[PDB]
């Protein structure tokens, strides 16, 4: 399959345990495109990174499972972390 | 056949494994009107939100399912998914 | 042929196996009319939904076992069957 | 038939899953009154609620199954169950 | 001719699949008053609760085949078919 | 004979244990075509993924099983399986 | 001869012993053609599905069987069953 | 059923997870009147805030329940908390 | 006729099914006297208590068959029970 | 007679309860060759793993048996019993 | 039926889930006297409080099962739980 | 008969329900002396304790039936029974 | 049988529980040479190291099996587990 | 039997949870005498004390675990822990 499911792996495996929980709560309001669904807040506020990763290509695709992890992660203002997923996932 | 058993659902999965157990306490003592009757403690205690939802649409009806558990989420504080779920099943 | 031994078999096919046990336990003790005999315990604890439905078309008319059928489901809680059966054989 | 059969069952469906292995072993030595038997240990230990009830007014009549399951109920500890069982059976 | 033959019969309905077979087994070792002769073991291990019924008639007479049946059942411990057994045959 | 009951079959045996008991109940309310049945509470609740495509694509026709499996599967949020799902069966 | 008990075989051969129960139940109160008997209740819940194609295609005719069988299976659900019935009898 | 079932909760919600475990631990000792048991440590040195409140009003009654978590809310010295549980309670 | 095929039965209800098992597993091996046969495999691991306590009393004999049926169970680690038919047995 | 009936069931007893469904699932819609029927799903979905081997080497020859059960192997995943199967018919 | 299996319960509820782990280990090395065997570590790692007390009271007796169990109490230090055992099995 | 099977089975009942799944596992691919055959995977994988070893004794004789079994414990690391199961069939 | 199911084995075995989850899912999107299939997602988030290992060996064969486990290993980080595994596997 | 898997625990039981974990690392390297084998990371990692004691006496043999526990207790710097735990098991 797509190898996005592993460059968004590799950015959530680095945020520390306090800003995760930031990313989970980020995630409950960030705007979404038409036809997607948002992830229900009693699962959302107990995944770790990896459930978290495999509910996020799930509910998204690769392409917008990326690009909406590297728009949250910018908002909330890691600047490089969003930076070097997004050099993994154009090319 | 109605849809506000999919209302239930979706008001019963932005609870976390907290609030859903004290709502599943509130609703062994919430007042009931005549001719509807009580779900047992044995099975009460230990459902998820999916046989939650089934057995609230199960007892009481559709309309009366909504609004006990509107009800029930105003009681134990939460307005935010009680609105939500007014709005899903009056219009 | 009435049609009301179809009316039952909906009723009693949309119940889960537990809550079937359930409903035969209850038809033990339920009370009966004058003139209606009472299943025995050695057939009704095994039957499935079935059997069930035609026995209780047998031993009890169609009006009779209909409206006996609802009269347990709705003692035992379970109101949406109850009045959908209600429904069905009353017109 | 006496309507005792739902009564107890009321009784033992409003008891968690952990405390009804705690009533049937409870059941294996509590004092009986001459002439009455014992529950097998074999089937004792299997049989959830509904066959429990029915085992209990089989071997035990109306009045001494109330009572006896009564008596249980108050020794390990559950007054309130043992209380709306008395109200039911007595009256 | 006498109705101890049906008595026996809503006697032997009310018992299960489970419960028969420790009945006739039970029937192979009871004790017997002088002049009455056993059922042999071959038979009474493959026949049903109508032709036990009929076999018990047979071999012992309507008065003592009752007494019989409800002492092997109170011997059990199933004392609700052995009272309602005696409620029929004495009066 | 068609071969979209493998492609259903992938689809189904993708998801978790816990989102096939949502799939399964939001079976439960989606809405239906004129002259489709809908499958009983009684038996859905119970069955495993190979049992539900089986009657999946029994109760309904082999196209509109696809379809209407593709629609469930977008209500609830996952649109991974469900895009797999339409490339499958459409060409 | 007509091949029509050729159809209703194979209609009746891929179904399971579950629903086959539930077509033999549904058969005893279908609505009928004036002039066309009702297959006795005695008969009816024994015979397999051989001994079923045979007497469906005794007591009706080829045409009005095959028929009558396909009304059956689209009002237990089954519309893969009486969809290919349909196709196989009409030409 | 009573609504002082609310009035414990309310009470064990609005105090600290330090002091709960003090409350459990006081509940260890606390004098009982006749015909009342006590809580096993196993389980009571275990149990949240839901579970207390529940086995609370389980054991001992509304009335006796209520008055209890008083006396012990104001034994261990808290007194705003055991007056709005009077005010809940009494009327 | 000799009591001990009742006493035998109360020693082979008062263990679970997982007892069963390994009751009937050790009747394979266990050192028997001249001239007592042995039962063959086919049949011992597929019959039930009721057979068990049958086929015990035919292949050995009254004594010989609690004797044998006590040391069985003392080897296998239950105690109260080969006390229990000690005591029935003997006297 | 040839023993590839041997290698046939070899394939079908290494694989557990749970994929021998799936198997059989996809017995129903693998594409056939001309001239060869397809097994009735009554009986498909009920038989073990023998009857399974039994009926497959009835339905087609040995050589194309063996051929399709290693194709069915190979397309739901099982690449092992695949080539032991192909090894053990080929040569 | 004697009382030492209640005493034990109300000795092996009143110990935490840290401390029955233990328990269940010290029991598996205790010296034991001659003609008792030793509950086998598949099992006895396993079991709950209920489990426990009535494998006790069934491979040990009711004095020497209460004994045992005082001896393994006072051997890991909790000696006021050894002392109410043994006040209660005593006298 | 040879004692074999019962050493086994103590070496079987004294290992967790987690390693036994290790060994069952690793019994898959032990090597073999010539002439014995080898146990199917689909039966392996679902059997207990008692199965185990009445299959254990069944393909392999006594000697080589305990020998292999200790060879598999030491490999899987367990010392202890494999020297108990060692003391107990050479001596 | 290839020893390699066995060098797997001690290669997930010798990993903790949180990285367990990483490697099941890296196995959910690592590329894979034609040929050979992908284990669902459903069965593959709940299997634990035993299962894993014998589905590994299941769907790719001994050699392969190895490498992909080698090649997944490498991927994720440790490079001691993937040293020691091919240095089992090769020689 | 032997007394020598309490021992160990007096001397793991006085660890805190800091030197436990260095405990439990240096068990991963220290070296072994031949015929042993090494316990997996993956519970060596997760076990607690009385765990830890279990698996101690189980992978090696009483006095073999006595010394290893001493020699890892001296390695580590804890001296008056393997004098007293030389002392227990020496005499």
């Amino acid at each position: 399959m797509g190898r996005a499911r592993d460059a968004i792996l590799d950015a959530l495996e680095n945020l520390t345990a306090e800003e995760l929980k930031k990313f989970k709560l980020k995630l409950l309001s960030v705007p979404l495109r038409e036809g997607y669904g948002r992830i229900p807040r009693g699962a959302l506020l107990s995944m770790d990174a990896l459930d978290l990763t495999d509910k996020l290509v799930s509910f998204y695709l690769e392409t917008y499972g990326a690009e909406l992890t590297a728009n949250v992660l910018r908002d909330m203002g890691l600047q490089e972390m969003a930076g070097q997923l997004q050099a993994a996932t154009h090319q």
